[PDB]
């Protein structure tokens, strides 16, 4: 199992539970998508919103398949590549899902599809904003991988 992969699920979980134990407006105001020009120059806030979830449900499914997947990516491609992804999956389907919806949403699904997004092209060759936004980020960038990856395999035995 993948170091990033347990970092990341495990802080999502201890997010969680602390959204139980007294306040989530804490959390949820810290975290959530800058709604506000000031706001605009708190950068966690690109990212952090993806570390809170809305529901037992929302999580255990998003957690499993980021478990499962991100895990898949970070034993294959590596700790950073998986960093990456989840750094720039985060910020692009939050800047999608704050233009259509505004700053009101929460979790790793956006996340999770970019993931899914990405181990399917590659698999595929080499064998909800948010969430279309975040399958295209995959989508794309597993394809730009693979094409350079065959680029110089190509001067290789």
């Amino acid at each position: 199992q993948g170091k990033i992969t347990l970092i990341l699920t495990a802080l999502c979980v201890l997010i969680y539970i602390a959204q139980q134990l007294g306040f989530e407006d804490d959390i949820m105001y810290l975290m959530h998508y800058p709604a506000y020009e000031e706001q605009d120059s708190e950068v966690w806030r690109y990212i952090s919103h993806t570390l809170v979830h809305l529901s037992n449900l929302h999580i255990l499914f998003n957690l499993s398949w980021f478990f499962i997947f991100g895990g898949m990516i970070e034993r294959t491609f590596g700790s950073v590549k998986l960093l990456m992804l989840y750094v720039v999956a985060s910020a692009i389907t939050g800047y999608v899902q704050n233009y259509v919806s505004g700053p009101a949403f929460f979790g790793l699904s956006g996340v999770v599809y970019a993931v899914l997004g990405y181990v399917f092209i590659r698999d595929k060759l080499n064998h909800n904003a948010a969430h279309i936004s975040g399958l295209i980020v995959g989508l794309i960038w597993g394809f730009i991988d693979s094409k350079l990856r065959k680029n110089s395999l190509e001067l290789v035995p």
